[PDB]
């Protein structure tokens, strides 16, 4: 089996899977939606309650898993329970992160597009709404938003080509394998990365107009508002970020563990790698976009930009700020660049998993594994470049609802099934330090019972709006991912008819 190099390589390759664009886009928007204190509360507990623990379930699960062979769920789901039905929830884990590569990677590609425009100065100038007007329109041509009646997209051929050449990037670093690949570039990007967004942060802070300054923007993001714990959209918001920003419920962290020696601990590297997500997380990431947008338009403009898009942020608003600004042009290279690396880090991570199953269970070779895995995410990434609402529709399904329920799923098996002494002991194996006895009883009774009242709240407030008034191409959408499904529990089928033969 592949194993990891070094051990500063695998902190910072799994802090580069966690560490991307939910860091810098996603968070600032969830945040800022929910009243930004109010927000944050939820996040803490969620992160202490929630993420920590998974993300040492998740290692535990990985690590077990590689000293066998197998780095990924429906294998590791039957090791752990020796029941067929433990291999078709397995599929989650492949499909979860295949579906969520399929948006990704072109998100990704944009901020590829953006930082080679920005680099070059092909941007639009200004000549509020006369400020934002030509940024919102150079978006809406990138990826060609609908300007009339028809669900279609039309990206520009600059767009098309940029998602070609991000393709490419991909699998030139997955195909190098896990210690010369992903591994190696890790070491590279990870520092870059911090360098510029610090660098960005600085900026941001310096930044004041007659309607507010950066610190007015933090202000709003850190003042505790009691008055919304009791809303459970807020808790569902928190909660659903936590899962996104730490990749968990993705199977890709799993799959990362996987990589790690029997032997080696999982504790304390576990939980730097979910320490240094946070840091970036909300002092690099709640530093740069809410800041800026709060220090030129208030607070009450930048929560309505932030409720009117979710790409409004940190695609229109932020580079619309930068252009006011001496070498604003270059500044939003920087942006687009910082989050190009982020964006980069992570996708290599959930592209791994469809990868290592093709290796493990399958026996293809890493080439063809990795070329292959390629050819299915550029295709099927054709229904998010073309069609209307098709993001939102896998964003949902995969990377919201998905990684609550998958979360709930892996404990359930691992801490339930499988045995929770055993968990525990499989856990703690090998560490640096121990997990406080504490989260003994928080891994078994609290986040399992939490997660579930959370998704049964879900189901019956929230995912019959979705279900019933949303366009009918949504359907096109779920069909498709529907039949990932099932061409995924084929291959699983197959892959256990071939190890009898
Ligand atoms: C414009 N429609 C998309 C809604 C938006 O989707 C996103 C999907 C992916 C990402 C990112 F960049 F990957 F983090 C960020 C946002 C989203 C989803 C959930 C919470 C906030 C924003
Ligand atoms: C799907 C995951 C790899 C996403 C990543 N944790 C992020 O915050 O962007
Ligand atoms: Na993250
Ligand atoms: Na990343």
């Amino acid at each position: 089996r592949e194993h990891w190099a070094t051990r500063l390589g695998l902190i910072l390759a799994m802090a580069g899977n966690a560490v991307g664009l939910g860091n810098f886009l996603r968070f600032p928007v969830q945040a800022a939606e929910n009243g930004g204190g109010a927000f944050m509360i939820p996040y803490i507990i969620a992160f202490l309650l929630v993420g920590i623990p998974l993300m040492w379930i998740e290692w535990a699960m990985g690590r077990y898993g590689g000293a066998q062979g197998h780095g990924t769920t429906p294998a590791i789901f039957y090791l752990l329970w020796r029941n067929r039905f433990a291999k078709i929830l397995g599929v989650f884990g492949l499909w979860i992160p295949l579906v969520v590569a399929i948006y990704y990677v072109y998100i990704e590609s944009w901020t590829l597009g953006f930082a080679i425009k920005f680099l070059v100065g092909l941007v639009p100038e200004p000549p509020p709404d006369s400020i934002l007007r030509p940024f919102k329109e150079f978006l809406y041509s990138y990826i060609g938003v609908p300007k009339g009646d028809e669900p279609i997209l039309k990206p520009s051929l600059f767009a098309y080509i940029v998602f070609l050449i991000t393709m490419f990037i991909n699998v030139s670093i997955l195909i190098r394998g896990i210690s010369k690949g992903i591994e190696r570039f890790a070491k590279i990007a990870m520092p870059t990365l911090f360098i510029l967004a610090v660098f960005l942060v600085i900026r941001v802070f310096l930044l004041e107009t007659p309607n507010g300054t950066a610190a007015d923007g933090l202000n709003f993001l850190w003042t505790p508002d009691f008055e919304k714990l009791k809303d459970p959209g807020v808790w569902i918001a928190a909660v659903g970020q936590i899962f996104f920003t730490l990749s968990l419920g993705f199977g890709a962290i799993i799959t990362y563990a996987s990589y790690v020696r029997k032997d080696q601990d999982i504790v304390l590297s576990g939980l730097t790698a979910a320490t240094l997500n946070e840091k970036a997380e909300v002092i690099l990431g709640g530093s740069i976009s809410i800041p800026a947008a709060v220090a030129f338009f208030g607070v009450a403009n930048a929560v309505a930009i932030a409720k009117a898009g979710a790409f409004n942020l940190g695609f229109i608003t932020l580079p619309a700020i930068f252009s006011q600004t001496a070498g604003g042009t270059f500044l939003g290279f920087l942006w687009f660049f910082l989050l190009f690396f982020a964006g980069l880090t992570s996708s290599i991570a959930i592209m791994q998993p469809m990868i290592a199953f093709l290796e493990d269970e399958l026996k293809l070779s890493r080439k063809h594994a990795v070329l292959w895995t390629a050819a299915i995410v550029f295709f099927s990434a054709h229904l998010v470049m073309f069609l209307n609402k098709s993001l939102d529709e896998m964003d949902f399904w995969a990377g919201t609802i998905g990684v609550v329920f998958f979360g709930l799923t892996e404990l359930i098996i691992f801490f339930w099934i499988f045995g929770a002494d055993k968990a525990w002991e499989e856990i703690n194996r090998g560490g640096i330090i121990k997990v406080p006895r504490i989260y003994y009883y928080v891994m078994r009774y609290i986040t399992p019972a939490f997660l579930a009242v959370l998704l049964v709240v879900w189901a019956r407030e929230y995912i019959p709006k979705i279900m019933e008034e949303t366009h009918w191409t949504v359907w096109i959408t779920r069909f498709y991912i529907i039949g990932l499904f099932l061409f995924l529990t084929f291959l699983v089928f197959l892959a256990e008819r071939r190890r009898n033969h």
